[PDB]
């Protein structure tokens, strides 16, 4: 946090859902000039950790609290959440959105994804669900969905290969698809030379993410 | 937490490193009588969440604070941490433990795994390391190791397939192997009928974990 210091350490706090997908790509593409300390957070911890200096950077989503001065940002990528479920052995979904009280696998209420998903379901009264499994961990939700336990909204980058080989099947590609946008956030304050170098390089590899 | 209640909800707090490996197996083998709320925690949050009723059960490791009355436990499985790294293209490790200041990929100090690993390295003065990447997330450490960025101590269950096809290579199988033991913890207090049914069924599938 505050007292911890090295010449090369970059302190990153990342929302649970993009930690796995985002961080390895950044490490691989970044110049060999940094060391990394990464902690997973809920989106509501982000403001305080940036203001108090416990994190140099936040990897998170759209956040109106963080999308104003004295914060700065770069949009890293955009994605789409699809409702998916396991297959039925014949290349068809095991579940339907129209089943009364279908089993839902969802993020926690404290999550950015969970908030958008419930907003969506509310708008759509022709769907009724029972929540079978709640977890902040995207990869846990994905595995429980792959094991056939219910329907889950998951981001495209996490399920890309499972959609291609059909271990997961997309159940809707219109009004139930949820847009999401990933950002890196910082304080406007000028930082150390190494953190400024990290920020500059991050801008330069954003295209390749 | 406390006020949240349904007839079937089982509230579980799990240490970061066994959440992915353990939880899907439990859901799959358990009778279809439960719903799940799972949150990831650091091991030091476990005592307070059990005493205050925010969690029914804790999935964690050996914890002397939790291995005494009024707590109860069942050992779920034991495993072994191996130092591993990516291959060098010829079926050999890319890194050696004997390289001066080899790049270490480690858990945070707040983690059970991190504590045992540093205890081990300290005992072994013929090794010197520089910490390249720190994260609580086992799956992030595994991916960074697979991408060739350094040496990491990882549990056998998480790297089993990568060891078999040689995307990760074990660097030591004697004095650097670290034993670990996974437990489920509860309060001694008698709980609701549904939580007692969950506890009884958990005992019954422990063999198959």
């Amino acid at each position: 946090g505050a007292m911890d210091y090295t010449l090369r350490k970059i302190k990153i706090a990342a929302a649970h859902s993009l930690s796995l997908g985002l961080l390895p790509t950044i490490v691989k593409q970044m110049p060999t000039q940094f060391t990394y300390a990464v902690e997973a957070i809920d989106v509501d911890q982000a403001v305080d950790m940036l203001r108090e200096g416990q994190s140099d950077f936040i990897f998170s989503y759209h956040d109106e609290n963080l999308q104003q001065a004295p914060f700065d940002n770069i949009r890293l990528f955009e994605s789409r959440l699809f409702p998916v479920c396991a297959n039925n052995g014949r290349g068809e979904p095991r579940y339907t959105l129209e089943q009364p009280h279908f089993p839902l696998l969802n993020y926690s209420q404290n999550s950015y994804m969970g908030r958008l998903i419930n907003r969506t379901l509310t708008r759509h009264a022709e769907l009724s669900f029972s929540t079978f499994f709640v977890s902040s961990m995207s990869e846990l939700l994905k595995q429980v969905a792959m094991d056939g336990c219910g329907i889950a909204w998951l981001p495209e980058y996490a399920i890309r290969q499972e959609i291609t080989d059909g271990r997961l099947i997309v159940l809707d590609a219109d009004e139930l698809v949820i847009p999401i946008q990933a950002y890196a956030y910082r304080m406007n304050t000028r930082m150390s030379q190494v953190a400024e170098t990290f920020w500059r390089d991050l801008r330069g590899l954003q295209a390749a993410l």
